[PDB]
């Protein structure tokens, strides 16, 4: 609450790098002068890279190993590119073009841009943007279980995940209250924006499929397939 609160830091601060652990080996400062095949072959590992740790850092939030098998399952896959976005632009350095992805690799906009496209560029707007409000670790650590635990379509529990839901906004309300209720409503707006951008992850995950110089591992195919409403 109290303990949520810490809980929800502690899983926060364990799903990422230390500053220590930050590896600078493949950082090219200046980037020399059309897509290729290890462009996306590196898009689809960044993303991979973040997928057995944003399962564990769920199952480190208190009530979530309580939702069903299947609810579980379906939050994760349909929140896994906006919890890719929000940690990756909370963690990164937009000021500099720096990309700081879970493993600890730092790479520069320009290393990354033929991979992901122009979503790279809305990903580093979403990022400035979100450094400006000066979340709190603690807020964050709301925030981003917020984005997780909400509802989807297809829900067996959809009560009881609002039920979680509700129990983690109160936490957020009552810590933002303690620190300094605009506030929290430009935190809880970032949400709708990350969707938004979300997106814009479907459609270049689309035009890469379509183009299919290296398909997408199985993984992130399923959560593409499912997290499709047609």
């Amino acid at each position: 609450p109290a303990n949520l609160l810490t809980s929800l830091v502690r899983a926060h601060l364990d799903s990422g790098p230390s500053t220590a652990k930050l590896d600078y080996s493949k950082f090219q400062e200046l980037v020399l002068p059309k897509e290729d095949a290890g462009d996306v072959q590196q898009f689809y590992d960044l993303l991979s890279g973040s997928l057995e740790v944003i399962r564990k850092w769920a199952e480190k939030i208190p009530g979530f190993a309580e939702l069903s098998p299947a609810d579980q399952d379906l939050l994760l896959e349909s929140a896994f590119l906006e919890l890719f976005i929000l940690r990756l632009a909370y963690r990164s350095k937009p000021g500099e073009g720096k990309l700081i992805f879970c493993s600890g690799l730092v790479l520069h906009r320009l290393q990354c841009a033929r991979g992901f496209g122009d979503w790279i560029d809305s990903i580093l707007a979403f990022s400035r943007s979100l450094h400006s409000l000066l979340v709190d670790v603690p807020a964050f650590a709301c925030l981003s279980a917020l984005v997780l635990i909400t509802d989807r379509h297809g829900l067996q529990e959809p009560r009881r995940v609002e039920e979680l839901q509700n129990r983690i906004a109160s936490c957020l309300k009552e810590h933002v209250a303690a620190v300094a209720a605009s506030c929290l409503a430009r935190l809880l707006g970032k949400l709708p924006e990350l969707r938004t951008l979300c997106t814009q992850g479907l459609q270049r995950i689309f035009y890469l499929k379509l183009e299919d110089l290296v398909p997408p591992p199985p993984i992130i195919d399923k959560i593409f397939m499912d997290t499709l409403p047609f």
